[PDB]
């Protein structure tokens, strides 16, 4: 809240220059570096691009598998007409934790690894010459912070990671890094919120600045006509004949925020925005209150050599091969994607569920999580992490449900106050109230789970057919999925159900007849009994399959090379159960 | 010479603007585009990320095999206080040929698929608003131009590219785009050459500005801080104690070219050069004055997904396992490479052999290539290209041969007629007159051969083991290798020799006992034997293998998705034969 989330821009008012490339790296294992001056530059560095995940280009174990302090650096050029504005550092993000430095000077730290960092740099930056950013960063993981792990201590003592979570802890600067100007005063932060009046709609926003000066708030449409337009901080827009932004069926309007002084304009800010509402009812998940069946994907930040590491390239892929599936949905598991997936996904009509990175609390690399003493500080980071995703993304159309936890213990009354305390600040961060969910693991039963109450909706993790039962044992399976389905069924919970998690490891090419549980023919016969349950139940509204693609994990003997649920090759290439997802969602 | 060939850097004369990002996209199959005014905004545009290939996004065969007109658009915001300067858009490439239009005009076209692209808009150009570039480019392939096929028409009017060479006709917008402005007066051109007297190092240097003001030219050390200062566009550089670079142990200097105005500067670049001196001396390649044994691999610019599009994490991996095999050298078969290659090279140490995309000379779907009536022409555009690459990439000390051509015709005179006019050509464009190559294919027999005497060194690629006398043929391949070699041997022609291409198709996976074509045995005993005729003759002074990783080609009856023999797969993990290039070249 001491900084603006908002996605950096170039006009009038604000500049911006990119600082993606070669940066300078340096691992700091004996954790020496600030003593040393470092933070004045980096005194034997290695070349390292950005953005990316740093841990697959090295050839040997040791700094692939690098747990601690390590530092980037790079330098750039400040034009000289950035002189007397607000001058920020803008990090897509900064895995896991880190410390700014600018031209010698601490800016500032941040916790939490996928969400935007920003370092004001205005006293310490030099206009018209040469600036030095250096980055001390952390990748180890403990239980006080998201995502949740342990980190080892061999016996030469280098660090090991352990993670609580099934993927591969890849860290670094995973996304792009920008310089940006702003106006002295400026808008900050902005939210809107919609209600549709026949075949009109309204447009409910409230903005806040950095300054006093009136506000001006214009809507455009898709083709830059103004459609609504009013004077100050809060208001309502009216849009006649409104065109709603529509699953796999995008429309867009633009608004437009504007700093005046009566004179002239001080600051302008735009973003495309699309006019639509979600809501529960009973069983049904309304969008534009028309009830609609979530037909999708968990997905992961993963790509060969990049790791985390974005690039648009992967986002037109995935969405090519989502589309192809006949896909409306995808989970962002189990983080805040970059910023760029959600503008993606706004253009393509993609629905979203936006998941903050409580993952890994059940501690096992019943555990009796959740009372530990360090739990007051992992619930605050938690909710730090959770107002950080919210505002960051809050305006954006494709996203329609946040989820607040993966598989975290729920069958104690310590869990209860712990998630209400969540979504109870979930709650007053969204402007919109959107529907908040999380998704359960199955030691959550329903005789003993005490968290679902605090959902709008649902969501299962279940794995019938593969860690239960499964293989020979497949029959046993479907009649115990049924068995606990009905036991839901009988709570009488009259909300909706969506499986978010479902799959079955699956090798490329590994063909059997009859099948047996790595092969790709076992993967359709399992899909197709899921498929068989899911539809034998009213409230159940919505399959998100687990994984969109293989990605890496934490290697051990029941990882081959990573995770292998894709139903996607890591190279992004269909297994033959992508046809039955094809199909069926046709 | 047409335009500046140089980097673009940003300082307080030179601004950047990055252009990176997604554009929008439309194919043109019936090429009615300029007609329908989509020179000022394509009707019906799809997403596509630059840079990239735009081949493999997609899902259906048609837009992945397009062959023909298609358009990019995108906008961008020009700074105000870009008002009184040079404007100019930069393309890294545009393959394989393009017209760039600004704000609804036709700004300039370029022939040439793989070499920067510069448009001159300051005419157009609207500082302080929004702008908007469109690219109508074409990806046909012909015999007038470079690398050279055919386009065959099918029966519904469908174009389909047909290539005389072994790689996928990837094409697009696939390297970096930017905005760039230059002061009225700037440096357009620069070339360095090397001198070793004893410690020391002249630096003999010319200067092109496209003003008629002084120019002072600094060298700068590593540090930053001046070992040399000349005045004049042509001149001496003196380097007291120079710090060589050398060959994976780089020193870089700084070079700084201004343009002055008596009381101020008007323009100045900067360029980071490497001190070295390249020359063949008998059968020796000699580097500093020293013997070097090439070691290394043929490469190309492909990825999965992206294609041939640019990125800085391709490069890091790839330097990364270059260096595990302990490698020193690679050839940019068959086309120049981004630029960023080149510079990363220049740091790591790399020697680079430069190619032209003069590959597919041989009309292949004795082929009397060099009598057609389009021989001037293609000889034309081989000459601009070889122009343009040189221009380009003249002053990376990492680039220390050219090669003009890979397996074309020789033993012909009109062939030694056409590449004299070609060798002169890169001789007048070389400031430092480096040695001047090409690879030959073994039809190019030692008796028939009219082409070798124009080589400084001579490049073989030979397949004996695979192509010839394969499999259980492989001992009678080394009596024909051997009988090969001391036909050249007894030549006498007294220069060096480099195979630059060897190998065999390897599946990853594939183990046979004994070994077969295909396995990875295979490819262990194959390169084993190469080594031993390679040891045999004195003139022998590089193994560049072939390759080093897999890559994708045309599809065919013999390829197996792509070409196999690569020592690394497309992701970039090793084979078995990976360690044995590893052992040997340690």
């Amino acid at each position: 809240l001491e900084y603006s989330e908002l996605y950096p821009i170039q006009n009038e008012y604000r500049m911006m220059q990119s600082l993606d490339g070669m940066w300078k790296f340096q691992f700091d294992p004996e954790e020496i570096g600030k003593k040393s001056g470092w933070e004045n530059g980096l005194p034997a560095p290695v070349s390292m691009p950005v953005p990316s995940s740093f841990a697959d280009f090295f050839t040997d174990h040791k700094e692939r598998d690098y747990c601690g302090d390590f530092w980037y650096e790079t330098e750039f050029y400040l034009p000289a007409e950035w002189r007397n504005k607000k001058i920020w550092l803008r990090f897509g993000s900064i895995t896991h934790r880190g410390t700014v430095y600018c031209n010698g000077m601490e800016i500032t730290s941040h916790e939490g690894g996928f969400l935007p960092v920003l370092a004001d740099i205005s006293t310490v930056a030099k206009p018209g010459q040469v600036n030095q950013v250096v980055v001390k960063i952390n990748n180890e993981l403990n239980e006080t912070s998201l995502p949740c792990g342990a980190t080892k201590i061999l016996n030469n003592g280098r660090k090991l990671a352990k993670p609580y979570f099934d993927f591969f802890n890849y860290s670094g600067l995973q996304r792009s890094v920008w310089v940006i100007a702003l106006p002295e005063e400026s808008v900050k932060d902005y939210s809107v919120d919609y209600e549709l009046c026949g075949t009109d709609a309204l447009v409910k926003y409230e903005v806040v600045t950095t300054g006093e000066h009136p506000v001006i708030v214009r809507l455009l449409d898709a083709e830059g006509e103004l459609v609504a337009e009013t004077e100050g901080k809060e208001g309502i827009l009216q849009v006649a004949n409104a065109r709603l932004w529509e699953v796999r069926n995008a429309y867009l309007y633009q608004i437009v925020i504007l700093i005046t002084d009566g004179n002239g304009v001080l600051d302008e800010y735009r973003e495309k925005i699309g006019i639509r509402t979600v809501r529960i009812e009973g069983t049904k998940i309304l969008l534009n209150d028309r009830p609609v069946y979530l037909k999708g994907f968990g997905k992961h930040e993963d790509f060969p050599i990049l790791g985390r590491g974005f690039h648009w390239g992967i986002v037109k892929r995935d969405f090519e091969c989502l589309k192809w599936t006949n896909a409306n949905c995808f989970r962002t598991s189990h983080y805040p994607y970059a910023e760029e997936w959600y503008q993606f996904a706004d253009e393509e009509g993609f629905l979203i569920i936006d998941e903050v990175p409580a993952v890994g609390m059940m501690r096992s690399t019943y555990t009796y999580f959740f009372e530990a003493l360090t739990v007051p500080e992992l619930l605050k980071s938690h909710i730090a992490d959770t107002e950080e995703m919210i505002t960051r993304d809050k305006n954006h159309p494709s996203v329609i449900a946040w989820s607040l936890f993966n598989e975290p213990e729920t069958i104690t009354d310590y869990a209860y106050e712990y998630f209400k305390e969540v979504f109870a600040a979930a709650e007053t961060y969204d402007f919109q109230s959107r529907p908040m969910t999380g998704a359960f693991e199955k030691n959550s039963k329903p005789e003993l789970c005490k968290c679902y109450p605090l959902c709008d909706f649902i969501c299962l993790n279940r794995y019938y057919g593969w860690y239960i039962s499964g293989g020979p044992e497949i029959e046993e399976a479907e009649e115990l999925f049924r068995d606990e389905m009905d036991r839901w069924k009988a709570k009488e919970l009259n909300v909706p159900f969506v499986f978010t998690e479902f799959g079955t490891d699956t090798m490329a090419g590994l063909h059997k007849l009859p099948s047996i549980m790595w092969s790709e023919e076992y993967q359709k016969e399992y899909l197709e009994m899921n498929f068989r349950v899911f539809d034998s139940y009213e409230f159940v509204q919505g399959e998100l399959a687990w994984n969109f693609a293989d990605f890496q994990t934490t290697e051990g003997i029941m990882r081959v090379d990573g995770n292998h649920k894709g139903v996607f090759t890591r190279d992004r290439q269909p297994k033959a159960a992508a046809v039955v997802f094809k199909d069926r969602w046709e």
